[PDB]
RNA sequence: AAUUUAUGAAUAAGCCCCGGCUAAUUACGUGCCAGCAGCCGCGGUAAUACGUAAGGGGCGAGCGUUGUUCGGGAUUAUUGGGCGUAAAGGGUGAGUAGGCGGAUAUAUAAGUCUAUGCAUAAAAUACCACAGCUCAACUGUGGACCUAUGUUGGAAACUAUAUGUCUAGAGUCUGAUAGAGGAAGUUAGAAUUUCUGGUGUAAGGGUGGAAUCUGUUGAUAUCAGAAAGAAUACCGGAGGCGAAGGCGAACUUCUGGGUCAAGACUGACGCUGAGUCACGAAAGCGUAGGGAGCAAACAGGAUUAGAUACCCUGGUAGUCUACGCUGUAAACGAUGCACACUUGGUGUUAACUAAAAGUUAGUACCGAAGCUAACGUGUUAAGUGUGCCGCCUGGGGAGUAUGCUCGCAAGAGUGAAACUCAAAGGAAUUGACGGGGGCCCGCACAAGCGGUGGAGCAUGUGGUUUAAUUCGAUGAUACGCGAGGAACCUUACCAGGGCUUGACAUAUAUAGGAUAUAGUUAGAGAUAAUUAUUCCCCGUUUGGGGUCUAUAUACAGGUGCUGCAUGGUUGUCGUCAGCUCGUGCUGUGAGGUGUUGGGUUAAGUCCCGCAACGAGCGCAACCCUUGUUAUCUGUUACCAGCAUGUAAUGGUGGGGACUCAGAUAAGACUGCCGGUGAUAAGUCGGAGGAAGGUGAGGAUGACGUCAAAUCAUCAUGGCCCUUAUGUCCUGGGCUACACACGUGCUACAAUGGCCUGUACAAAGCGAAGCGAAACAGUGAUGUGAAGCAAAACGCAUAAAGCAGGUCUCAGUCCGGAUUGAAGUCUGAAACUCGACUUCAUGAAGUUGGAAUCGCUAGUAAUCGUAUAUCAGAAUGAUACGGUGAA
């Protein structure tokens, strides 16, 4: 069980966390947990509609205001209705929470620069019987041509369902893990099939 | 037969197969059972291969199976295969029959060719047209294609027949010449053994280490003499000769073969060769000798569980000679013989030439083309051609059984079948492995310091038994592990009692509060009945917006099975230095090169060269602590020079000096110097410097392996239960024992125990929590509350240490397990089953067998401190400092 996860080892050096806040002892561990309770409410609400979110990034400000900021690459499929889907989300948190939720949305500029994303069509695909290795290259492929420097692409399980498991990798380009001052983007994703679960890993380096 | 009307879709399809061969896939049931199958092979919980359905393919009044023949099989190869290593060259030669064979002239015309003359090859059938049955099958009339014999007339090259000619093939003669060629008869010396005679004494001999054996009856060693047997160092080899086996001291006699040439003669007299004959290493047999040394069988001594062996000491056949048999070998170049041809390099033998220099005939190595499955072969073909002989047709059974021939015998030659397998085999590639080789690394060994295994307890597992002692982990990589806390909860187990839209959800329509706060009734509690009480709030209320009752559901639920259906996470080889790709090149191919070379490093680290050129994951670097300095800031920190509070406290007023804390920077990069090294990479010292060659530690763990661990953290396919395996509570249990193993603690005592006084830390923790000063108490602790969300106060006066008194080698003033009595704290509760204290009780234990573990410097060793889980409870785990080596 190697390869530590990429983000921990770049976390204080060139990446940050992905929950803007400081707190006392005091309030810590209640406010730690709401935010844990926001990211898994509004992950359930929304893919009950299936769709796949980058990241769900909080900033608490105040000890009472909170901003929610989705990140995603189709923001206006994400916002649903005009908004309705908005304060679909923001109702439904202060049903639990006692807090003033304001909830934006980040739009990524560049899809297949966004190893979250990658990982996340990888494993829809997969999701529809569609065959694992040309999904693979057919990515790769893409993704490195937009203009990424490297990139490496593992997935593992039941590939197209025979009994015994098996993983299969693709890669070109400069991926060094073990580099710390590389910016490398770090996707994790997974599908459930009929088969069984199957899961999809993403490393991109800039 | 055929023809014309009358009635009407009326009278009418099945079989095999669907993994590849082989045209045709999905769903259920089965779970190495049932079964399929021509071959390979399928079925162990998701079967396109089994069984049934749905589809699809093939053929069709047929479709499949079995039996038999041919074809695919060039797998009996005339067309059209082989024999170095896959099955296959005879042990070798001389030759009979047979087959084949230089140049050229003439004749014959058997072979061959032609006029596809001429006939004969009955008919049908077989081939090509044309016809008649409604067509076809079927039937009929003509026309031929081969090739088989006979015969007529021609052609003559080739084979054949008869008679000649030639010389280039092959022989004879002449000359020259090399040689362990063979047989017979003589001779020689070294060495060894035995015997005899001297000198001389206690060992000799032998092995990895010993012993048997030899020797005080004179060994071994040494000198002299005598005798016998066998074998021929040096010459002596990338030699020589012979058909092969084989042949090496010297000489003679007898005798076989080869090579060269103008150097004449014969004129094809030749090649190969079934039977047959001759020879044929070593072993063996018969007769008669000989017997030194060596040495099957055999004996003894060792190694070993055993040693009918390897090793040692002895030792009979045999080894030797003469004659007569046997006729077998990895008898090998694993390559039959002969001839005509087909680039070279480097040696060597003989001859011709005075010799070089070349040629010829041999004999070795390398190698172009070609050949070969590859290895390799390559003018001494395994290359291009042929003559003749021998031999092969999957493996086992089997070179067996039986028969025959030969032999004194042992055996040799010839040589099956039944049955059984789907392989046997050749060469080569990539890995792994070696009690193979070479070069390196690691507390791997070595050199050291402490342990484990022995004892007391703590802790885990197995075994064992209970109503249950829930499970998982089981070599390294499980066993003080999941467990960073089993008195209840935890808790998955057991004995009991309740609940069934459930202990909890979301959404569908009812109809008025939820559970609420505090108690009652019974209860072990859960529970139900209850009492206080309501549809509340936004609106000025009804209607409304949502809210739970309490109902009916969609539904929930599961620590139940499968880690061999999985994701995720983790161990491990291993922080070992390796693992691959793009293009190019190379091999028929699996692949190889890069990444095989010489140096060098901790490293596939770096340098050079090399059909490789580059790149990626790794290594290193970038990161975080610690180690020096500079600036910025001095509270809650710090205190130097001041005053000063009697303390104890920088405590107070004061002060930025210092430490310190934490931000920003500098600094160490083989940078520089010397030597060495291929002008290199690197390497050993030196200077500067807090830090030098990665400064020290941590983080960081490549492709993959072990179907390695986990469904019991979560997620998850399939299966399974649904008043149940779910769930609420009471108690028990995970803490049970004749036992075996693993991890730790405390000791066994003098580098020590006990008593008294005194000194020096760091890192951490505190909100229902830290809890001080003091007092009570021998003590565990109790009352109290200061201060503090804390570098502000508290835990907290650290312990080894040091300065004194005591103990005297004693199972002890060592050891503190075990039990008795009385207490402390936690919480509702600690009997099974908590920690701690006081008093008594004082066991095992004398440094621990085989075996085994940790550690290279602030490290072992030892002494305390803090934290995590936690109401309470650590010898475990995490972290911190003190002393500090070999």
């Amino acid at each position: 069980g190697q390869k530590v996860h990429p983000y921990s080892l770049r976390v204080k050096i060139n990446k940050d966390w992905k929950s803007k806040w400081y707190f006392d002892k005091k309030l810590y561990s209640a406010i730690l947990h709401e935010d844990f309770l926001i990211r898994r409410e509004i992950m359930k609400f929304l893919k009950g509609i299936k769709f796949d979110i980058s990241d769900i990034e909080i900033i608490r400000n105040n000890p009472q205001k909170v901003t929610v900021v989705i990140v995603t690459p189709r923001p206006g499929s994400v916002i649903g209705l005009k908004g309705s889907n908005l304060e679909k989300i923001g109702q439904l948190l202060t049903k639990k929470i006692s807090k003033k939720i304001s909830i934006k949305i980040k739009e990524v500029k560049r899809p297949e620069l966004d190893a979250q994303i990658i990982a996340n069509g990888i494993a829809k695909q997969v999701e529809n019987r569609a065959s694992y290795r040309k999904v693979l290259k057919s990515s790769l492929s893409t993704s490195m041509l937009k203009g990424a420097q490297g990139l490496k692409i593992k997935i593992a399980g039941r590939l197209g369902g025979a009994e015994i498991a098996r993983s299969f990798e693709v890669k070109e380009g400069r991926v060094p893990l073990h580099t710390l001052r590389a910016n490398i983007d770090y996707g994790f994703s997974e599908a459930q099939t009929t088969y069984g679960i199957i899961g999809v890993k993403v490393w991109l380096f800039k």
